Parts: structure tokens; C-alpha cells; sequence
């Protein structure tokens, strides 16, 4: 990264900032290698074995699976409306986008959606806001698996 | 990540220490993930925010786990 | 630390009591850390300010722990 960095500054690209920046923060972050044993980033290195194993990909599996099955079934019952439609769950990718910034803390759930069935929608809705939260927290008791001993 | 604009707050991160400080507030929940973008890069802003926001959820439950653990009996 | 200024007085950190009401909502989330109190000493302003917030949050986890006190078994 830091070498291509350079290479698309010398050159007349704006994208080299990019490259840049996600360098200096995985160099950051690969200060982890030398600072394992110091009992502050023990959660990080004791990470490293344990969620990269199979839980975070049995997680993006399901949640995959979530995310695509409720972006149809919200798309499915928002109505064709005269052109910011009244609803942010248009077309399909409209609705996997609110979902997954739900999922990643950065939407809102608003009761008014121009749906013929507003009931259905929030009831769809905040079982998805549950489900993802339970998937969340399988993982986050995966993760931390204290037996703080052990 | 945030373009210079000519006074008024066109940003919310910065100048370094602005940056430092939504960050900080970011950790203490006074703090919105969801601010006057102004960068160019908006999408590598917002995963840098999440990816700080994860980073350190981890270490404050590393922390409270080592906390709720190991000192009840020592 | 706050210097008397012409009457909003430009800082929330006014007599004593707004100092303690300020406090008070921060502990309970109802706050917000601005680095513009309109003191002569803001570094040491904003020291002792997140001083606060750092200790309230050590007591804070002190009772959580206490009472969760999970050994779930138990
Ligand atoms: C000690 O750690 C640090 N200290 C000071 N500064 C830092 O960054 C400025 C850091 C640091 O860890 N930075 C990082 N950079 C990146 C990169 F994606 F860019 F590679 C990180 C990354 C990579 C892969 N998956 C994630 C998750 C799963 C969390 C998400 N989402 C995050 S993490
Ligand atoms: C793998 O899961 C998925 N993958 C892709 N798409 C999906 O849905 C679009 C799904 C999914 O889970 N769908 C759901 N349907 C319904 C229902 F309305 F039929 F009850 C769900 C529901 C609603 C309310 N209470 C519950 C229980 C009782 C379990 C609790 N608590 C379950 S959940
Ligand atoms: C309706 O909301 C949901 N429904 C179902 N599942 C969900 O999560 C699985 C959610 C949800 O809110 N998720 C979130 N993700 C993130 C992120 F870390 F990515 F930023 C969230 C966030 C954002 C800003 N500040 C924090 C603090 C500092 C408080 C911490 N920690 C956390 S919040
Ligand atoms: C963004 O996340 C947060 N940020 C800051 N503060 C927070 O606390 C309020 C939160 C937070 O977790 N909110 C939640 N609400 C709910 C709900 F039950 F109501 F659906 C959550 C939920 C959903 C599904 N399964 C669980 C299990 C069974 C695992 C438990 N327990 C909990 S989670
Ligand atoms: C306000 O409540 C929240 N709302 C939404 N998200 C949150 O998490 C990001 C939070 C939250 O708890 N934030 C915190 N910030 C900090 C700070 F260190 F930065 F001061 C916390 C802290 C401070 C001092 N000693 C600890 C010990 C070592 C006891 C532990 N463990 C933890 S705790
Ligand atoms: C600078 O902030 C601090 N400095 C030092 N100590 C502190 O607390 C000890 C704090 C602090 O933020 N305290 C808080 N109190 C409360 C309250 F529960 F009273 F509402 C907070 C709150 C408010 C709104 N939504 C929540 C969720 C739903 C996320 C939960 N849970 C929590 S936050
Ligand atoms: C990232 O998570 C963490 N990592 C390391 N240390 C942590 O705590 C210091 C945390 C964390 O989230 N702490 C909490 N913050 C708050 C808040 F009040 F501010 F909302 C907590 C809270 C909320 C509502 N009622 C209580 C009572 C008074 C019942 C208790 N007990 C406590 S708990």
C-alpha cells in the first residue's frame, strides 16, 4: 500500500490518498506484532486464532442470508410513488443499504415508509433489528469466551 | 480524509485536535457516526469511523473483562 | 477556572451550581465537552474535564461489576 501510495502521487493521480491513509492505519494496527504480550492488546492477539477461525464467516453467512431476504420483503411492500418516492426502501439495493446501515448504527427506523401494509413493514423491520442483534451477540460472547483465567 | 473549504463549519473533523475530540466523544456516546461529510473520500471515512469504533469497543471489553475477572478474587 | 465575562457569559461553567449541573448531566449522558468555556487556562480546563468523565466511569464500573458479579453458577 505505501509503495503504490507513492507510485500514484508521482503520478498524477487523487487517488493516492486512499492508499495512503490505509496504510498509515494497517501500520498502526500491525504494531500489534511487537506489543502481544503486554496484557492491553491481549484480546486482539488471543483474535487473531479465535474469530478468524469459521464464527465471522458463519456470521456473514447468515447475515448475508438477512440481508438479502429482508431487503425483499421490505422492497416487496413499498408502494411506486411520484421521485423521492416518500419511502428510502425503493429498489432492492435501496433496502439492503437502510438494512445494513441499520445493522452498522447508522440509519433510522421511521414508522412512515409508504407502504400499504405499515404494520407488516415495522413488524419485518425490528425483527431484523433483533436478528442481527442476536447474531451480533452470539459473536460478541464468542469473542470474549472469558473463563478469564483460562 | 477532509478537504480544506473556505469558515463556518463546513466539517466536524478538522483540524487534528477537532478530530481528536468527536473522536473521543464518539468513545463516551456524546458523539454521532453520521456528520457533515465534507470528505472526498466518504466511504473510506465512515469505515476508518466504524473500524475505530470496533477497535476500541474491543479494548474498553478487553479491559472490563480482565477487570471483571481477574480482581473479584485477587 | 472561569473568568467573569459580559451574560449567556459565554461558558455553561458559570457560579458553582452550573458547574455542578454541568457535572451532574454528564455523568448521566445528558451533556456535551465543548474546548470553548471562555477560561484562561482551557488545557487545564479540558484536563480536569476529562479527569471527571474518566473517574466517574471507574466508579461506574465498580458498581457494574459489583452487581452483576456473574459466576453465573453461583
Ligand atoms: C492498534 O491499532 C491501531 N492503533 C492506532 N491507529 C490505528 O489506525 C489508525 C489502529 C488500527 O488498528 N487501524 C486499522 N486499520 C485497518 C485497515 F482496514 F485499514 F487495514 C484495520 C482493520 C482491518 C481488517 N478488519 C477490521 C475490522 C474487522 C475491525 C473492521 N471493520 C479493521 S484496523
Ligand atoms: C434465516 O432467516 C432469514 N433469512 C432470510 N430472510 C428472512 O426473512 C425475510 C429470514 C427470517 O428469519 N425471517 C423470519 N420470518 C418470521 C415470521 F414472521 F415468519 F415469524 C420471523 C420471526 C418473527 C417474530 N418472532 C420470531 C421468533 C418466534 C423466532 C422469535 N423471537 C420469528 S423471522
Ligand atoms: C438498529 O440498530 C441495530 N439493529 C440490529 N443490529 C445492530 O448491530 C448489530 C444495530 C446497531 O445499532 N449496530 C451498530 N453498529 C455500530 C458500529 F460499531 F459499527 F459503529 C454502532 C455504533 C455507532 C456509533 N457509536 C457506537 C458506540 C460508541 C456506542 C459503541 N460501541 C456504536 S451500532
Ligand atoms: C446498538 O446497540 C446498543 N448501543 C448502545 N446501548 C445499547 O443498550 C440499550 C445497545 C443495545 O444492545 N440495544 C438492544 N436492544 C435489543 C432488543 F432486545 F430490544 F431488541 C437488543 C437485542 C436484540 C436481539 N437479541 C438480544 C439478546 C437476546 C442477545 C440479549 N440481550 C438483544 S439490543
Ligand atoms: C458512555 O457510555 C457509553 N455509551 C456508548 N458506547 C460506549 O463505549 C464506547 C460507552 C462507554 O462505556 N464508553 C467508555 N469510554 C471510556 C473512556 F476510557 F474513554 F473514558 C470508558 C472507561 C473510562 C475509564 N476506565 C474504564 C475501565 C478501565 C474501568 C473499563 N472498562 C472505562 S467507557
Ligand atoms: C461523558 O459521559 C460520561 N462521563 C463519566 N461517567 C459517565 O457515566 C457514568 C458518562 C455517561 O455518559 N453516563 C451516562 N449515563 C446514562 C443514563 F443511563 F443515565 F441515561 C447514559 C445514556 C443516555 C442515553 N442512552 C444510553 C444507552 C441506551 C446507550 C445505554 N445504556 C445511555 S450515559
Ligand atoms: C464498551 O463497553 C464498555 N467497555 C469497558 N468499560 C465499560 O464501562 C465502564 C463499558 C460500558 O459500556 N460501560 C457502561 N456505560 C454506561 C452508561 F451509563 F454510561 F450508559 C453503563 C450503564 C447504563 C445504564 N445503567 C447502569 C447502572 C447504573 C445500572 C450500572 N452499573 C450503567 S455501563
Amino acid at each position: 500500500l505505501v509503495i503504490l501510495s507513492v507510485f500514484l502521487y508521482l503520478f498524477a493521480y487523487k487517488e493516492y490518498l486512499a492508499c495512503l491513509v490505509l496504510a498509515m492505519a494497517l501500520g498502526w494496527a500491525n504494531m500489534l506484532y511487537y506489543t502481544r504480550g503486554f496484557q492491553s492488546m491481549s484480546m486482539y492477539s488471543v483474535m487473531i486464532q479465535k474469530v478468524i477461525l469459521h464464527d465471522v464467516l458463519k456470521f456473514l453467512f447468515v447475515y448475508i442470508v438477512f440481508l438479502l431476504g429482508f431487503g425483499v420483503a421490505l422492497a416487496s411492500l413499498i408502494e411506486k410513488c411520484p421521485n423521492k418516492d416518500c419511502s428510502s426502501y425503493g429498489s432492492f439495493s435501496d433496502a439492503v443499504l437502510e438494512l445494513f446501515k441499520l445493522t452498522i448504527g447508522l440509519g433510522d427506523l421511521n414508522i412512515q415508509q409508504n407502504s400499504k401494509y405499515p404494520i407488516l413493514f415495522l413488524f419485518l423491520l425490528i425483527t431484523y433489528v433483533i436478528l442481527t442483534f442476536v447474531l451480533l451477540l452470539n459473536m460478541l460472547i464468542a469473542l470474549m469466551g472469558e473463563t478469564v483465567e483460562n
